[PDB]
């Protein structure tokens, strides 16, 4: 029974801008995310990224626009020793009414792990609802009030 | 006070082998472990100073705007992760400019060379080229020649916190 952290991307690992990181100059890391995720890995947590990317692939959010910043974000995490077991993406618009948009559990169905010691960490109510739907704990990330240093201390 | 004077290109981030300049985001790549290891060094009491030769920066050969995107992102990553450079010292000159500030000349770091400005015995230049090592000699401090395999960030982190 592995301990997992299911971590939101936009607004949680990196800053959330039109709400899409579609340019290199819109990429910024959240404070302390690297050293704290390293700390959490050391304590035995495995990391899984799970993200809604509204309209990824469309005129308003071309795949290539997402790829640049995302791949770089991944370069930085990986070179610093932070590893994500999977990066799980829902590219759909809300109007699409798809199977995979958080807080639906589709993307994570295979994990449904040590439930008592697993968490979804994200900055929206839907991340917390995903945790409920998965039967695990939820941590509502907030840069000011419940941030990476706080989570790193709490969970270790 | 112990200081680490650290090169950028090839040391904190990789050096593009074509023109040796990070002038696009697709040419930006962090060296392994640089973030946790600089945090470790800071926690042991080191202050950090960046010192970099950026040949032709601010001219058509390397436009300021082109340097800024990747450099500012790099700095944002460092700052947001808790890595603080006291100063970022830049020589923008071409070798043929014969300027006063190009490493291994000491002009950029002259303030650190004042009588009681730093602990010379326990301060280092860290860089991947002979000019960084010569800078150290000219400053009267130690030099570490960065090598991704044989003298890397984890090794430096360990070596400089040894007691
Ligand atoms: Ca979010
Ligand atoms: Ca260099
Ligand atoms: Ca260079
Ligand atoms: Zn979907
Ligand atoms: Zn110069």
């Amino acid at each position: 029974s592995q301990k997992y952290l299911f971590i939101d991307r936009d607004g949680t690992l990196i800053s959330e801008p039109d709400f899409q990181v579609d340019r290199f100059d819109k990429l910024a890391f959240e404070p302390g995310v690297i050293p704290q995720l390293l700390k959490l890995q050391k304590a035995g947590y495995k990391l899984v990224m799970i993200t809604n990317q509204d309209g990824l692939g469309t005129q308003s959010f071309p795949q290539a626009d997402f790829d640049g910043p995302h791949n770089l974000m991944m370069q930085i995490f990986t070179s610093q020793g932070v590893q994500f077991d999977e990066v799980l993406i829902c590219p759909h618009l809300p109007a699409d009414e798809c199977d995979c948009r958080k807080p639906k559990v589709k993307l994570v169905e295979r994990y449904l792990m040590d439930r008592a010691n697993s968490y979804v960490i994200g900055d929206r109510a839907t991340d917390i609802q995903l945790a409920e739907n998965m039967g695990i704990n939820g941590l509502r990330y907030d840069r000011e009030t419940l941030n990476w240093p706080m989570i790193g201390e709490q969970l270790t």
